[PDB]
């Protein structure tokens, strides 16, 4: 019913700056994690 909220690409790319989903709010279907919360919480961080 409910998909991962991590994706692969996400997850490389977390794991490239240190950084956890959880820490991130995603607004994909359902409220998954999307490269534009990714990356925007790089921007701020």
């Amino acid at each position: 019913q409910n998909n991962d909220a991590l994706s692969p690409a996400i997850r490389r790319l977390l794991a490239e700056h240190n950084l956890d989903a959880s820490a991130i709010k995603g607004t994909g279907v359902g409220g998954r994690l999307t490269r534009e919360d990714v990356e925007k919480h790089l921007a701020k961080a």
